């Protein structure tokens, strides 16, 4: 089961916890306001609908087993292929609206809503791990910094860039790196 005891979330955070219909049921999600969501699929997750809302304590009941989290501000950050942008925002206002490098015109960010994974401060990303080689196109050895996961596939907030990753400035990287937490959300669009 996650989100763990405690932890300050973002409003896209998922709750996961690992016959889908049986154990589909043993799971309700406790809310102020009862928030609503679906399911997901071993591994089910359920997800409130329009994100959270910011600041409220959310309970989760699986089985016997009944576990809590509270939400911190609400921040989302938007990535449009059109503009090439990624738009942050906290609570209402856009703070930062930032350049971004998603991708590139072979492999460009794949259009979705994530939340913000992990955080860590430099990550090297050898393509050799997986299978390409370094003098492919889609080749490369490097060292992220500043690097927020979006996605279990790799995608990470961190120009010809692969995986369809994207790539800020050193000094944009830096604050959406301080003042991000996991869960904040994460948008893709046109």
């Amino acid at each position: 089961v996650s989100p763990a005891n405690g932890a300050v979330v973002g409003v896209a955070h998922p709750v996961v916890v690992t016959d889908r219909r049986a154990v589909e049921r043993s799971i309700r999600i406790s809310t102020p306001h009862n928030t609503t969501g679906h399911f997901e699929w071993n591994v089910v997750r359920w997800v409130p609908h329009r994100y959270w809302p910011p600041h409220t304590r959310v309970s989760v009941g699986v089985q016997e087993l009944t576990e809590g989290f509270e939400t911190g501000d609400a921040l989302i950050g938007v990535a449009s292929i059109s503009a090439h942008t990624f738009t942050v925002s906290r609570n209402g206002e856009v703070l930062r609206t930032m350049p971004a490098s998603l991708g590139k015109p072979s492999r460009p960010t794949p259009i979705g809503s994530f939340h913000a994974m992990s955080k860590e401060r430099t990550v090297v990303m050898d393509s050799r791990t997986i299978g390409i080689p370094l003098n492919s196109s889609d080749g490369y050895l490097l060292t992220a910094h500043y690097a927020v996961r979006v996605t279990w596939s790799g995608v990470y907030v961190h120009a010809n860039v692969s995986h369809g990753c994207i790539n800020l400035s050193p000094d944009n990287a830096a604050w959406y790196f301080d003042a991000v937490t996991v869960g904040d959300p994460i948008e893709v669009v046109g």
